């Protein structure tokens, strides 16, 4: 509808420079002319002109580190959920407004072109987005940091609801190209698979291995206005030419060539599994592949440092921990630990015990869940086929480890079977979380309760052996994408009162508590959210047709569709709302639009069932005339980062409803809090630190605390109890059991009814009384709008702790041992020296 | 050693412009800086700066044709053997010398960088190079022409001789990228496979087909200094997202994604088969794929023309032949004919008989061989599975065709089984050469005897039915790559006397007969060849080590290794030479370096055997001390276009030794003739028109003419006869039979001995007397150097007829019906209008 904002300066020479370079790429890069270039061609010419302002800084940031050669942070993750890159790169370079003017005086709209860009969907959700937000934060804090992972040809599937069912389809995100990567095939590396271990004369050798090659592609990761542009290096698999062809004595020349895309399948697709574990060979291959190739790039750079010169010399890998820190995001790169031992002992010839001190001091591990089906416990027969030397290194690590445990708790023979990284049984397995605690020097959780639950439950044995290892580092979100970029209007009205230094110092938002009684600030804050609601209802009417009321409470739960996350409890609540105004049709109720969105992993039947329940409910509700427009249920299709930048600004209520003690942190919860939604949520994850930051009076907590959850388990949860005692709940179950919500096929929802009644791992009935109660308290407040905005102003004003710049400044200081910085690196300028 | 030449002007502003743009791409495109950029990075910055001078012209050449909208020539070929593109694009734009100065004053050597570029090996040999030379000629003659084919990820394999055996390896030519193509994914197209034909109400429909998508990549094809830049559009296969994923009810989400590279295998690899026929499903798929997608691009452009406006209107496909000419290179795109009928009848609803007149008038076919194992005769069961509607269209074409034949030769029932496009028998098959003659309006051969042999033997029946169809268009070579570019020194000394207009008017070389007695020209012509010999002996010493004598006759046969080409006869000759100076060690013989190079198709055992024989001979010869350096045998490894640009300038004698009546034309023979080698060859292929052009006295013809070959077949060839009567031949066979040439495994060569003796399809013994005789006559002349250079000056001076510009000016006029032109299109200059 309009905007100027402080998306930086649109100054005379630079708007001019821009338009020229735009027209240059459309011709020379695109080989398209004005009369034939479509909005996608206009998108790539600007994408190409914005990455031109980035290579100068990138090249100088990387030669800079060679010259100073800091300790280098390697963030190994198998997921990186980046979303789109043009506007984020414009924000961090301060080009937002010069390219908006430039595009204006060239007759295009930036926002049309910005919507053309495909999201890079290299992640499933929150572990992968945490990685993407960390990368922004490490560059904004001047850290010599490199994010490393796999370049998946197909990222997370694109979800389509057909007949209300999720239909998954392939994310061919590279179809039109990627202007942001730079393929580097000169730097390809081998990764060995299979083979045998010969034991001779001096050491072991892994022999007769198969060779896949690792082709790196680098993406720049620009800091917020400080001229640092760090790197995301993502490996692609390529078959070699000699073995992947020559091994002879008949078998088809064409067949040997077509069989190459079988080694290259290692990076074809991301595994789409939310908090579950799949013991598939292709996954362990992907896990070894990014470990092997990355550790070679690590050592290469450590062998230059300045030791490839001197500092001492006579290859002292002693200094390896003072030059390298490798962060394992979840156990997916836990083979970084046996592999660092392999290259150091086998290839580099250090003694076991030196190379162990060097491995534990450079590695650290971030635990992401306590739900036991998520734990990777790879069967031993898999590892002996695929990685026979690494298995060997794991057995010797385990041997030596349990010798520590038995020394320290002598005689405690059941502790020994519990702490072992080898899980005995029918299928002998390797417990990778155990590997990670044995070979890292810092193990951390993602939120204070999740960190305490690790010390007290899941890893109490390891905590008693080595209390010094366990840490907590509560998650964060980046203020640049999650505020500046999806909510420019909220950021400009904050910018107006307190300035802009808060975008890399979010704790400053607390100076906003002075304006909680300002009537100009209250009205502005509230107009921004009504505007946001209004542009999203438009988006919905446009891209997905639907039409909703902008004057309702926009109640939204968006995250992956898992039972512990409790889209079902939320569901039960909206079926109640419906039933209550059907009983009393002519009662005023605060009108609300409830929007649930998220993806199910392919073969998770319950999750596919819940998406069918939600769309089945909106089939009844959205078509009942007595309901009018007072209640609408919208399933939000193909949830991902660009849609989260659209929804979370338009939200009034944020559903963070998991059973206490299951969500380790959550980060969706933090994003909604700096964007002026109010939380309704259990004392779970970081919801506890958020309520603690704003004050419990300003948050809408309900439900069972974790102590009450264990008490109910001690007792035994009996869901028939809640059904019997609560008539509104009984009525809802029967409606489900009789086909009220599935007419032409009445027994349709009997899997979900049977579960809630008899197999509810997450206790949905136990929290239903206190949940519809709490929900009556947000509607009470909604219709006292000035007092909702003042509660909102106290949530927004207390979001500081949930910046990823604070989380990274604490890993930096207490795990990696580097000091952050914000001194901007010298200006982009020219010089080829 | 030095050069200035007339590689155009190196003028002040433009050398300056160049260096700046070089440094621009190395930074912004390459993201490499001077201190870290290798010679490959320097190659891509110049490749990128030379294609910058080409997009202006390309875009304006293509909008130009839209505006004037000529008849458009579509050259459909499954092979296109382009070799490398930088220097060829510099020649045609006149940038050779500005970029040589530019690179000089930047401290690099062009020739180092020019050697970095990978050859685009999208062809096997001569059919594919003919296509590549035609494209140059069509752009140099201002024709609205488009070359269409498949973009193979792997081209022709790279050959490596290990233990003297060919080892084939994959040509991953795209590893480092291609700076010359422009991917156009917005223009992807579907190609249907499998399915069924429903017959209902109005017409047939091909239903339940599988869908592969065709992703086009365009390469510019610049004319010689006339600002036309035409297009090579090459299709790539891409799996769709919906069917290649959704078809459900359990079967693995990861499996559905990994199974996509199975539709994309259609463009993975070129079939490496020289004049043979493989009836494999993947080949017919590749053949339908480039036909389907191309015919859609043809019709699209015919539906704009100006009829998508008017000219008449009420969709008159009548004018289709006056707007389109599609040339089928060999029978590999013969499905262009049933497919043009399918879209016109089934989709476009014309009557059969209108659409047949429109198909025969737009299609034309070039026959490339008479050797019967080369003929594609696709089994009927293959086509009914894969293309069931097309099979149907072929049966109805055949029905209607034989009704013409039987009307015109009433009662001649064996003619009817001979002319049928359906070859009855155990495996019923479709004769594709027959398809092509029924549905083209011009059928042509590639040289005057090959054209006569078609009218008299292989296609006499079709010639009697339709004499008007049969034509001849003798092959050509492009004077720009095959003279200007690999022989700048020979081109500058010609340029000195007669000027340079000969590079697009090669017939002008005849004004060189005036200098056949010029002693300055004789000495220059001879110094150029000694220089060339000297740089190739260096190349050999460098890249392949070998060391040879530059003062010998460089005797070279380079082409594919097939029995009809007769690398064995040449072999028998060098074993004789060896034996003769072993008999008489101290006889002066003219010293010669014999170089045989070329690739065998993978499973062609005889061809793999002949490469082993040749390297086995050089094992004896190159190590015999009594031989001294008087004779050396060099097998020329990994023969291809860039090596042919190195060898053919350095050649003194050119071996064009096939059994008369088998090589249809040959083009290697023409390249050697404009580069000052003298031919020894049978009266075969275009060797007959070449001898005829220079005078038989100036050529070294020997051997059986084709009449003598049929006489010997009438009689029955008995190779024991030649063995018995010729002692030098008897001695050679015994040396082979006893392991003289294969010591540690004596029976090694008994496949080749057994064949020559009992199964010689190509009569190698029949031509051996006259061949070692003719070979004594070139050595006689070699050691009268001034009289060799004067014979050479009469071959070079009479090469005009063998330009591809003459061949294309005759297809243009007598088959496609367009007039060539040489008026340069307006200067590249600016304007976005
Ligand atoms: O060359 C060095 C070394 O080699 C040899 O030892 C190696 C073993 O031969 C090899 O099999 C491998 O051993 C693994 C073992 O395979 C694996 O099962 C695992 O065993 C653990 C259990 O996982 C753990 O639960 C616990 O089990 C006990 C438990 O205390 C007890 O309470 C009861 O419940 O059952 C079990 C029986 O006591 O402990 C065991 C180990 O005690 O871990 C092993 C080590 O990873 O690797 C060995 C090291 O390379 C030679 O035998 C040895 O002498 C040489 O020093
Ligand atoms: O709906 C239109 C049309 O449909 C029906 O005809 C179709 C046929 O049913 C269908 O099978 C197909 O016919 C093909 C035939 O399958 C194929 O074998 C081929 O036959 C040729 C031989 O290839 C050729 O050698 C020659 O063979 C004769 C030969 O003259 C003779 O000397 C002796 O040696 O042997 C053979 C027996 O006489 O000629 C035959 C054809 O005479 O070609 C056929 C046509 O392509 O396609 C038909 C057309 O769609 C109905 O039968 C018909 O009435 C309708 O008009
Ligand atoms: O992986 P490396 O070698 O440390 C970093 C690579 O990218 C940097 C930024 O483009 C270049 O300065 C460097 O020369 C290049 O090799
Ligand atoms: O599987 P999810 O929820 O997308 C992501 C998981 O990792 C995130 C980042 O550590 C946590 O905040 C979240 O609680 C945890 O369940
Ligand atoms: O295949 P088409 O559409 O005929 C030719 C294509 O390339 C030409 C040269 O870049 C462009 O002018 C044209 O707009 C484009 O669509
Ligand atoms: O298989 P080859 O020899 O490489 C190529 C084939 O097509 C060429 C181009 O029409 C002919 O000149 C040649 O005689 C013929 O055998
Ligand atoms: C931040 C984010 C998540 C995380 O959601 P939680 O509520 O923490 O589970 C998942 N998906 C996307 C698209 C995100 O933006
Ligand atoms: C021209 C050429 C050919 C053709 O050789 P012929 O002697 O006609 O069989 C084959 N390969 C390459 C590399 C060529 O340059």
């Amino acid at each position: 509808r309009k905007q100027i904002s402080v998306r930086g300066l649109a100054g005379v020479e630079n708007v001019t420079e821009l338009k020229k370079n735009f027209n240059r790429h459309l011709h020379f890069t695109l080989v398209k002319d004005r009369n034939v270039a479509t909005p996608r061609d206009y998108y790539f010419a600007l994408a190409h002109t914005v990455r031109d302002h980035l290579v100068g800084r990138w090249i100088r940031t990387q030669q800079h580190y060679y010259e100073k050669d800091p300790k280098r942070i390697y963030y190994l993750s198998l997921e990186f959920y980046m979303g789109r890159t043009l506007q984020n790169t414009m924000v961090n370079l301060a080009l937002e407004n010069a390219c908006d003017e430039a595009t204006y005086q060239l007759g295009l709209d930036m926002e049309e072109l910005e919507e053309i860009e495909e999201d890079a969907g290299l992640g499933n959700g929150g572990l992968g987005r945490l990685a993407a937000c960390f990368l922004d934060s490490m560059a904004t804090l001047g850290l010599a940091a490199y994010g490393y992972g796999i370049r998946y040809e197909f990222g997370i599937f694109n979800q389509k609801i057909c007949g209300g069912w999720q239909m998954e389809e392939a994310d061919d995100w590279l179809r039109y190209g990627n202007p942001w990567e730079k393929a580097r095939p000169e730097f390809t590396l081998p990764v060995h698979f299979y083979g045998r271990v010969e034991h001779t004369s001096q050491g072991a050798k892994w022999v007769d291995t198969q060779v896949v090659l690792a082709m790196p592609y680098d993406t720049p990761v620009p800091g917020y206005r400080n001229n640092v542009v760090n790197t995301m290096r993502l490996w692609s698999a390529k078959a070699p030419n000699d073995f992947n062809l020559k091994d002879f004595n008949v078998g088809g020349y064409i067949q040997a060539v077509l069989d190459r895309n079988l080694a290259e399948n290692i990076s074809r697709v991301l595994y789409p599994n939310d908090n579950f574990f799949e013991g598939k060979e292709l996954r362990l291959k992907q896990e070894y592949f990014v470990v092997a190739a990355t550790l070679q790039d690590i050592i290469r750079r450590f062998k230059s440092s300045k030791f490839g010169c001197r500092d001492p010399v006579r290859t002292n890998f002693d200094a390896f921990p003072d030059k390298v820190a490798i962060q394992l995001n979840d156990t997916h790169p836990s083979l970084a630990i046996p592999e660092l031992m392999r290259v150091l002992v086998d290839l580099e010839r250090l003694d076991w015990d030196k190379a162990w001190e060097v491995t534990v001091k450079t590695c650290a591990y971030t635990n992401h869940t306590v739900i036991p089906e998520a734990l990777e416990r790879w069967p031993v027969h898999l590892l002996e086929t695929l990685l026979p030397r690494h298995l060997q290194i794991i057995y010797e690590i385990n041997q030596r480890f349990l010798n520590r445990v038995a020394a320290a708790f002598p005689g405690d023979v059941d502790r020994l079977r519990r702490m072992s990284l080898v899980e005995e049984g029918a299928v002998k397995r390797i417990n990778m979380a155990h590997l990670c605690i044995a070979g890292s020097h810092a193990v951390n959780g993602v939120a204070r309760i999740h960190s305490e639950i690790l010390k007290k439950t899941i890893f109490k044995d390891f905590y008693e052996l080595e209390p010094h290892k366990f840490q907590n580092k509560t998650n964060g979100i980046t203020p640049r994408r999650w505020l500046v970029l999806c909510n420019p209007g909220l950021a400009e009205i904050i910018a107006e009162r307190i300035g802009e230094e808060y975008i890399s110092d979010l704790d400053q938002l607390r100076k906003l508590l002075s304006y909680v009684d300002d009537e100009a600030f209250i009205r502005d804050v509230a107009k921004v959210k009504q505007e946001n609601k209004l542009k999203f209802a438009a988006y919905l009417e446009r891209e997905y047709k639907v039409h909703i009321n902008p004057n309702s409470l926009f109640d939204v739960q968006v995250k992956r569709i898992h039972e512990y996350k409790r889209q079902l409890l939320n569901c039960l609540h909206v079926i109640t709302l419906y039933n209550r105004i059907k009983k009393e049709p002519n009662k005023f109720v605060v009108p609300r639009t409830v929007m649930i969105g998220g993806k199910a992993a392919p073969g998770y039947h319950m999750a596919k069932m819940i998406i069918k329940l939600i769309t089945a409910i909106g089939d009844v509700v959205n078509h009942d005339p007595v309901v009018g427009d007072r209640l609408r249920v919208i399933f939000l299709e193909n949830y991902r980062v660009s849609l989260a930048e659209k929804v979370i600004p338009a939200a009034d209520l944020s559903e963070q409803i998991s059973t206490a003690g299951t969500e380790a942190s959550g980060t969706g919860n933090m994003k909604f809090m700096l964007n002026g939604a109010l939380t309704i949520g259990t004392m779970d994850g970081a919801n506890v630190e958020m309520a603690e930051e704003a004050g419990e009076e300003n948050f809408f907590i309900f439900g069972m605390r974790v102590e009450d959850v264990d008490r109910l388990d001690q007792r035994g949860y009996n869901a028939q109890e809640y059904y019997d005692r609560i008539p509104e709940l009984r009525q809802i179950i029967e409606q489900l059991s009789s086909g009220f919500f599935s007419p032409k096929q009445p027994d349709l929802f009997k899997d979900i009814v049977n579960m809630l009644m008899h197999h509810d791992r997450f206790k949905v009935f136990a929290d239903y009384e206190e949940y519809v109660k709490c929900q009556e308290r947000v509607s009470a407040l909604y219709k006292n709008p000035r007092e909702w905005t003042r509660m909102v102003i106290r949530n927004i004003a207390t979001s500081g702790k949930f910046s990823s710049d604070r989380t990274i400044a604490q890993y930096a200081r207490e795990i990696w041992g580097v000091e952050p910085s914000r001194q901007r690196l010298p200006a982009p300028d020219e010089k080829i020296p």
